[PDB]
């Protein structure tokens, strides 16, 4: 499924993220656009080997199996493909998961380099919430 901006800052914030540790609505949507363009079956091969999967493009080497990633964990333990679900409570749930871990929303390459700092409250102009 391919988000609008506002529909998935409302799926966002029924799913518990608006200032899930901290982090207020605009963090998530910028990442998730920058991450996905909204698309949840977005995926992308890493050069080791790992893959990035859904909204928020997470990595198979941590975070969930896929089955292909030598050595790697599944720390929220689902399988990867969980993560390109219209419905986005497994990438919703994972995502609370890693933003609990002690680097914050940096976890995010495209949070730190394209939203952090910015004006994130933009990416929720507008929308009924
Ligand atoms: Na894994």
């Amino acid at each position: 499924k391919v988000f609008g901006r506002c529909e998935l800052a409302a799926a966002m914030k029924r799913h518990g993220l608006d200032n899930y540790r901290g982090y207020s609505l605009g963090n998530w949507v910028c990442a998730a656009k920058f991450e996905s363009n909204f698309n949840t079956q977005a995926t992308n091969r890493n050069t080791d080997g790992s893959t990035d999967y859904g909204i928020l493009q997470i990595n198979s080497r941590w975070w969930c199996n896929d089955g292909r990633t030598p050595g790697s964990r599944n720390l929220c333990n689902i399988p990867c493909s969980a993560l390109l679900s219209s419905d986005i409570t497994a990438s919703v749930n994972c995502a609370k998961k890693i933003v609990s871990d002690g680097n914050g929303m940096n976890a995010w390459v495209a949070w730190r380099n394209r939203c952090k700092g910015t004006d994130v409250q933009a990416w929720i102009r507008g929308c009924r919430l």
